[PDB]
């Protein structure tokens, strides 16, 4: 039907748009190990393997910022030592799955009824922050790759990498990820604003991401004469630097021989990142049982063995056949490499930081945050404010703020990572213990409230 | 007092700001023969010679951009024919002064009780479209100058004038422009914002834009290595390009003579800059005769005897001292040339833009054109639409915009213009009687309904 | 001074939207029975709801005084356009309420020429879905001007598309005859109309309205109207000496006779 | 059933803020007179905006039902929570007010024990600044029942420093005895608060609130009020019972004794 006909184009290019940043991310942080085409696939297989067995077969499994933050890690980790990441992951992959096993036989989702707002809420902040900051440092990244010069260098060769500084970029890709920036929120605030009558606006600003990436492609592509860092996409059905990864992949290492006394000491991460998929289900759970939440966890697991990303949940009889249709458009997307690596970088960047401060700005915390500032006599009228002394919220807000500034130094400190999902972890008994030993239930009663 | 002491810096960064960009436009209008410093001391004695004798001396006499815009068709029609250009505008200040006896023997201000606010709406709208008609063409105007190429040319010398393009010039003005509008809006959102108690904000809000320029200034000097297009200021107390004109001026001709037909000829021009003028100070009267307006006529035609452009009305006992303060600080400001010569021409496009926004922004006539877009169910309560019928206002705004359009078609066109100011104020007329015969008084009072 | 008010209805015999005349104040209150006689003259009572309502009305209540009208199209013209420029109303519904601006008045002697007399809200003609109705003052009590006695005119109408109840008072430069069965010029005329609402009894509102035009103080105020919060002010006083009577659950006719010296001194400060 | 009002005021012997009795309901309302004693028994009568302010009131009314207090102190301190919890006031005034809430109660036995009983309105004391004190109860008549009269207190007092009237009912979920003088346990508290405003006699607005109550099915409803729209549909159906007496410029003896029959056919509502 028609209705469906809409709905199954609107999902997949929603679907389809945080793909190809979160791709070249990947690329991006990676030399080439793994690009959009693995994950492409990884998702691909995985909408149709869900939907067919799936207690909610409308949900759609996509991918989170914050699986990229730890792979980052796991990279970072790894770059410190001579170590194989690829297998070192596949390794954590079979740690995951004789994990399943043991939850398998006896449910485990008891912290389900040990979750609260305070914690997810400061969770969801602290990504954001972390998108902002490595949005910025990307600016660090191309100065320092291109200097500030006035003559610079002829002919440079730059079809596998720039070898040399060369000007109308270090500035140029500013401008295209700030145009990006831009319109996206101008589409935005047109979609919640009056314009036009109702569905003629909201069909629109429904797309205004799929939409507002185009325009900047069409530009790029009027200027061709300046080269800009664009996808490297191999041709299809073929792995990003095939040299360095394929399809089959040997468990000893392919190119070096995997380290004996790590096969069995790959366990720890693969806890860390249980933990983090098995937290961020329950959002997406909230909308309206531990089939699902294992089916995702083994299917995870699996995702790792021919050497692609794990992925999450995401937003929302014809529901089977609904994943169907948009699993096997993402699978058939796949195809469009040669017109996807006229397509810069900059672009991607700019869209990943107006995501970021979209979901930044759908948190009360950050509202509450900043009328930290705000004098005390034009705060709105909310139901629990105006109850509570306001230096009292203050004072849960400046905890939030040192726990998020405390897991932002761990961030920072190389060599001291990847304990970050611990740190937080052991925040939610501080919530269950030491906040009540302060704050007296009805004040506690107002703030983490969650509906 | 210290009151004054805040007061009179305030009103001179003010009176200031807007003269650098006015200089700048003339500079680059002109060859070189009108910059920044001859208007600056026809300002500097204007300052003092009217707070001396003037039924209101709080009032400022500064420049506006109308008056640019006669005096650069002017030059476009000098420039279709072989004509000195000063000596014409000298010869037209002679038939301004001969003009105002005319109306010093019996006032003439009779017109000010004819004054419409449908008429004086539209022109300063039709000011921001020219306004920002030309900070575009400008693009244009640097796009060819620079053609996006990726060889260029080495050691091309640029001291007078750019002989070649040359890379990181024709994007990276851009550049320069785009931050300065957007820290500019910035700036002014901020102060309209409520940040910051009160007056610890709305003392740097009111300096937004003398702040919000200097940052690119330290942008551009820590950036040294790409030349970029700036002020070129000779020494103090000397004329921009003295081999072209002196303070001293032939009426006869300098380099050439003055054609005998067009000495008598002069007149037609004189009358429009007078008419332009003469509606342009009733408007700055609104914040609460004849002989403070005929004192104003007087003193500039005085101003194009040496060759300075005239001046205009401007926003606001120690009255007289505070003109006496501003003026004195405006003729000391000429001795800054050497380190203003290091300031780029594209922060002063990008102010004289985000100067054109801003004022564009205050027409009530914007606000009802742009609402014609808005559906009919959204509009907010203003006591002239809840009681007319929509498309009737429609009718208004459609008659408004011809006529502006019309307006801008003349503008276009190079062989017929200067009589912009003629075809606009024939208008008036149509408002006094084509109007009422179309609409009635009732409705008629609440479009045009000046206070 | 006389004042008469009227509903507006539909007759059941031709099925016209009309106003028909509910009571009548000449001296004392002469309510309109059923079909077709008026009842015996009393003294007027009023509900909560009704004074409510008005008084929130007449907070934003439209008065035209000194009304260059004479006749019933040119003082409804006249308040249509103030009635809009005081943003009460849009333009749109101005034709919709002309057309009930100018419908037929009848009148007591026509009453039995007609079928029947039922209330009508108007649409786009309805009936009130709230549950309103039966009438007190016909239950109770249906079972002379040579000049200063200048005739006022109320009218009292439903109309659902209105957002909210709107109040319209005019007063003429000349008191003027249009087509009041009685000899009497008229000078001062209100409409009240409005949407469908709880507590919105239009017969008890009218009956109100008519009840304080009846004030001979609040006469002399309307004749001495300068603006709008001069009846503001004199309904306030008014309302300064109204008495509620809650329910009872002992009723007594001694407690009665008790609140009559009270009666007397608010009396007294409305005459103050 | 016995109800006794206080009001907020201050003794001219002591200078102290206190609470003191104006009036009591045993069978029939007996206002209490400066030296004189208890006034005659009689037919309680209010004023309109006293009524018109406590519907405004109890249309966003504070009502604690079942309450587990027993004390002055505790249900002081629970009616201040949930005032905060309902937006009504701001946490700051909570310590002045329960100062006020936790005053000492004067009796008709210490009234010669005083020097002078005047209204207070709280600040920051002081005196209501508007034109009240029109009581009108004692100009007109001041010149051992616990088997089934489950005492109920009532508190008006004035704050200025308030932004609007509040309304305070707590329903007990025991009848108890804190420091009333008579042996009658009390289950049903009222606190009328508010700053001054115009048409605002705490007084009136306090008797009111008595008559009401007074009400043998608003006893009733009470008893079984499970939350505050109950009380307020026994608010509307008492309002709809309530018979308004105008000013009537010719006073008639015989036009009244005809309303003891409406009386009557509202009573009989009310017990509907």
């Amino acid at each position: 039907s028609p209705q469906v006909l809409s709905a199954i184009i609107f999902i997949y290019f929603a679907a389809l748009t945080p793909a190809i940043t979160f791709g070249g991310l990947l690329g991006d942080k990676t030399e080439n190990m793994i690009g959009v085409s693995e994950l492409l696939l990884s998702t691909a297989l995985q909408g149709i393997i869900f939907s067919l067995l799936g207690a909610q077969p409308l949900l759609v499994l996509g991918f989170s910022g914050p699986l990229l933050v730890f792979e980052e890690a796991f990279y970072s980790f790894c770059q410190t030592n001579n170590l194989e990441y690829i297998v070192g992951r596949v390794w954590i992959g079979f740690w995951l799955i004789l994990l399943v096993v043991l939850v398998v036989a006896f449910e485990g989702s008891f912290l389900v009824r040990f979750i609260s707002r305070y914690t997810q809420e400061i969770f969801s902040f602290l990504i954001s922050l972390i998108f902002i900051y490595e949005t910025f440092y990307k600016l660090v990244t191309i100065f320092q790759d291109h200097p500030l010069q006035k003559n610079y260098d002829h002919d440079v060769l730059t079809t596998p990498k720039p070898q040399a500084a060369l000007p109308n970029t270090a500035l140029l890709s500013l401008v295209l990820m700030a145009g990006t920036f831009f319109l996206a929120m101008m589409l935005r605030k047109f979609k919640n604003s009056s314009y036009f009558p109702g569905k003629l606006r909201r069909i629109i600003g429904d797309f205004g991401v799929p939409i507002s990436i185009l325009i900047m492609v069409m530009v790029d592509a009027l200027i061709q004469d300046t080269y800009t860092q664009k996808l490297s996409v191999p041709e299809g059905l073929s792995v990003s630097n095939p040299t360095e990864r394929d399809w089959l992949i040997h468990p000893l290492g392919i190119r070096v021989e995997f380290p004996i006394w790590m096969m069995f000491a790959s366990a720890l991460p693969a806890l860390l990142v249980f933990i983090l998929i098995f937290l961020e289900s329950q959002i997406t759970t909230l909308i309206i049982f531990h089939l699902d939440l294992l089916l995702i966890i083994g299917m995870g697991g699996v995702g790792a063995i021919f050497g692609m990303p794990w992925l999450s949940a995401t937003t929302v009889k014809e529901q089977r056949i609904s994943g169907l249709l948009v699993a096997v458009l993402v699978g058939v997307s796949i195809l469009m490499g040669p017109v996807l690596r006229h397509i810069p970088l900059a672009v991607l960047f700019g869209i990943f930081l107006y995501m970021g401060v979209t979901s930044l700005s759908g948190i009360q915390l950050f509202d509450r945050v900043l009328l930290l500032l705000k004098p005390r006599k034009y705060y709105p009228e909310v139901p629990y404010a105006r109850r509570v002394k306001t230096w009292r919220m203050h004072l849960f807000t400046i905890t939030q703020i040192v726990c998020l500034v405390v897991l932002w130094v761990v961030r920072s400190i190389k060599q001291i990572s990847l304990a970050l999902p611990f740190i937080l972890i052991l925040t939610v008994p501080l919530r269950r213990f030491l906040l009540p030993f302060i704050f007296r239930d009805m004040e506690l009663k107002l703030l983490d409230a969650d509906d």
